[PDB]
């Protein structure tokens, strides 16, 4: 469900071996909306903020609409 | 541009003889939102709404972090 989600968020902050408050403000971000998303939560945050959590961690966040035969890109 | 992005979405939506008011009745999304997230606003747009319409246009929408050359996926 969720717990897989959770799991690929909760491990970009745990390789950098980072506090959840660390990270909060690392990314400026409510630490509430952050544990919300490590807990597989996402679907009530904003694009941007999922982007930030993940800038922080040092990955590129890429949102794509899927279609048909092709895809459209978002982020 | 990130209202070359959401004007893409705009055209799917019209493609498929929808108004904004119809495509918010069909993702039960308000309608307030859909043209935001019509006109550009895509970084302010709360993921399960954006899920909500992009299928209401028959889509997946499909969030993936990519780290090095792996990718991992969330949506």
């Amino acid at each position: 469900r969720d717990e897989v989600r959770a799991f690929r968020l909760r491990e970009l902050r745990a390789a950098q071996s980072l506090t959840q408050v660390q990270v909060a403000a690392l990314a400026h971000i409510r630490q509430s909306r952050v544990s919300s998303i490590e807990n597989g939560d996402i679907g009530s945050a904003q694009v941007n903020t999922l982007r930030k959590y993940v800038s922080a961690l040092g990955g590129e966040l890429d949102i794509t609409v899927r279609l048909g035969d092709e895809t459209f890109t978002l982020a």
